Order: C-alpha cells, then sequence, then structure tokens
C-alpha cells in the first residue's frame, strides 16, 4: 500500500527531523513520486494531520492490547500506562519521536484532537479523573502533554542507552512524571 | 578568532544536525580545512566537549548576572534560576540547541563535567541543598539534567509560539519542574 508507505516514511523523516521534513524526502522514501504524495495528502498539514492520528492509533492498539484490569489503584494503573508508553516507544523509537513532534504541533486540527481522544476513552477519562485541572484545560493541556513526552523522551533515551539500568531510569522517571502532572 | 570561528560554527552546525555534526561542514563554515579543526582540537569528542565549556560558560554568565541572592527562599531562588534559563534559551535558540544536546552526549569527561560546575558553584550548592537526592548521585544526576532540559525545553518551546502565555508556560513548567526534581 502506498499509503501505508507514505506514513510510514513520514514517520522516520519527522522523527529525524520534525515536522520540517520535506514531503519531496518522505515520498522519495517511500519509492513514490511528491506529486502522489500529494494526491494521497493534499497539503503537508493533512499529511502532519493523518500521521498523528496514525500513530495514535498504533500506540493506542499496542496498549489496549496489554491493559491488566487487575489494576485496580491508580497510581498503579498510571505506572503501568506509563510502562507501557515507554515500551511502546523503546520497541518504536521512530514512531515516538514522531508523534512527540505532531503532539506538540500548532498545525493538529480541533477534530484530529477529537478524533486522537476517542482511539482510548478509558484511557481519556482516567487521565481526566487524575491528572492535575490545569493539563486538562483547553489553554494548557497540550503544553501537558508535551511535558509528559518530554519526560517519556528521555526516560525511553536513557534506558536505551543504558539497559543494565533501564528499570530504575522508567521508575525514576515515572515518580517524577507523577509528580510533575498528577494529582497528588 | 580563529579557534572561536570553530566554536560558533560547531555551535550553528551542531545545532541544525545533532552531536554527529561532520567537522568538515564545521570547518568549513569557518573558512577553514578540516585537518586545522584537528589542529585546533584533538578529537572530535575534544572539541564536543570545549563547545561544552564554551557554551556553559556563556549561559552561566548570562544567569550571574541576573542572579540576586538576597533572597532566601529555596524555591523563589530556583525559580529565578528557571526564568533565567528559560530566557537564556529563547534568546539564543541554537546555543542551547547544542548544549542541551551536548549535556546529554555522553562524550563530556567528568573534567569537563566538574569544570563546568565550577563555573557556577552557587548553583551547584543550590542545587545539592534541594534537588532530590537519587537525582544528584552520580548514577542518575545525569538522567536528573536530562529531565530537567526536557521540561525546560518544551517550557521554551511553548513560550517562544504563544508569546501572550508565555510566562504562565514557564510558571507551569517550573511548577511541574519543581515537582519532579526537588526535595
Ligand atoms: C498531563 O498529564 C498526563 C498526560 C498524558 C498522559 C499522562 C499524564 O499523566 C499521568 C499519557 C498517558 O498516561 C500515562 C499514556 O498512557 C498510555 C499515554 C499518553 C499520554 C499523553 C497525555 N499523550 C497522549 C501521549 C500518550
Ligand atoms: C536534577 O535537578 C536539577 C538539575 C539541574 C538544574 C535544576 C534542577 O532542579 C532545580 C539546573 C538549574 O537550576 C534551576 C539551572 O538554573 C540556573 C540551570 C541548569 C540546570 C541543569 C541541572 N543543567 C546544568 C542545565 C543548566
Amino acid at each position: 500500500d502506498k499509503k501505508q508507505a507514505l506514513l510510514e516514511a513520514a514517520t522516520q523523516a519527522i522523527a529525524q527531523s520534525g515536522i520540517a521534513a520535506s514531503t519531496a524526502v518522505i515520498a522519495r522514501n517511500a519509492g513514490v513520486a511528491e506529486g502522489t504524495l500529494f494526491r494521497y495528502f493534499a497539503t503537508k498539514d493533512e499529511l502532519i494531520n493523518t500521521l498523528y492520528l496514525h500513530l495514535t492509533q498504533d500506540w493506542c492498539q499496542s496498549i489496549i492490547m496489554e491493559l491488566d484490569r487487575s489494576i485496580t489503584d491508580a497510581k498503579m494503573m498510571t505506572r503501568f500506562l506509563w510502562n507501557s508508553w515507554i515500551s511502546w516507544g523503546l520497541n518504536h523509537p521512530a514512531r515516538h519521536r514522531a508523534i512527540r513532534q505532531l503532539a506538540v504541533s500548532e498545525k493538529l486540527t480541533k477534530e484530529t484532537e477529537q478524533r486522537a481522544d476517542d482511539m482510548f476513552p478509558e484511557l481519556r477519562d482516567h487521565l481526566h479523573r487524575n491528572v492535575l485541572m490545569v493539563f486538562m484545560s483547553d489553554e494548557y493541556r497540550a503544553f501537558g502533554d508535551g511535558l509528559f513526552l518530554a519526560l517519556a523522551e528521555t526516560t525511553m533515551d536513557f534506558a536505551a542507552r543504558d539497559p543494565a539500568r533501564a528499570g530504575e531510569y522508567i521508575a525514576l522517571g515515572f515518580e517524577a512524571m507523577w509528580r510533575a502532572l498528577a494529582r497528588e
């Protein structure tokens, strides 16, 4: 599928260069021309919105596939979701780097933000109950996501480069994130 | 001059391509051959180290300048330090982009690390008194550094794009960092 080829190529390019990644590079790496890229995505912004939804679906399905239903404590459930997030990023570091660039972008439309939330409603509701009010507000929700993604990517980076201590980085990063973002 | 032209060209190149920026491009952006860069610097690792101290001195000076330690409260002093760091990164995005990568680059020697600490000894003392002891340990200080830098860089990024709310981002970033890292 050439649409999937373009999305995979856009993941790799945006992980490397951010949203500044060139659509000519992306198309060529997908094995297609820049013109047919724009026949799939009429604008670069449309490519960016669709890719963010594609990657959001990917990590949502992966984390839904691991959801431990025994966990009934709110902080332990958040630790499990954090662990699942770090694992996804360690397993797919390009996807995580790309999604971190996309999530903190002003190019995401309101329909995209709504569709991203609806892909994992149990998680959206869980965060509404446990995250500090300011980081669910209309004005500071994206910044709260940016702070989460920054602590998570740092945690992945140190876990990946020093795997003998990966569990420690992940638990220290979790505890740091929990008091940065969560209701005490 | 020639050493500084290499240092500033290395700052722009490492900001644009990361620490793996080629010595040829850096040398070329200063009008000198690649072999002259290896004359001024023994290895790439050594130039990475030297650039780190040059950029560390640049922000330490900028922060010691606005440093008022007539303030006694630990939290409010950390807030003003945080604000100065954000201010420096906003004013010099390329210098901050370069230093942020070197700080987590794992190629910095420990003479370099301690020489960086000596450029601002009161900050090191303030940090030891107020940062969670796990993050001031030798095992996890780099990680604690990385977390601080990631939070601060996100704060800078939102403040730059949204100047009307910039200080709110700065205030919220500080409070999250403070909860994440301080005792
Ligand atoms: C502002 O606070 C928070 C914001 C978010 C998350 C957690 C927070 O604090 C617990 C969070 C999360 O939850 C662990 C999780 O789990 C799979 C996944 C993700 C996120 C963030 C948004 N983004 C949606 C990337 C994916
Ligand atoms: C692990 O905890 C911390 C680590 C650091 C800082 C603060 C921390 O907690 C408050 C910190 C700081 O202090 C505000 C500051 O101010 C001029 C400047 C800087 C840093 C970090 C290291 N790096 C040295 C970049 C520069």
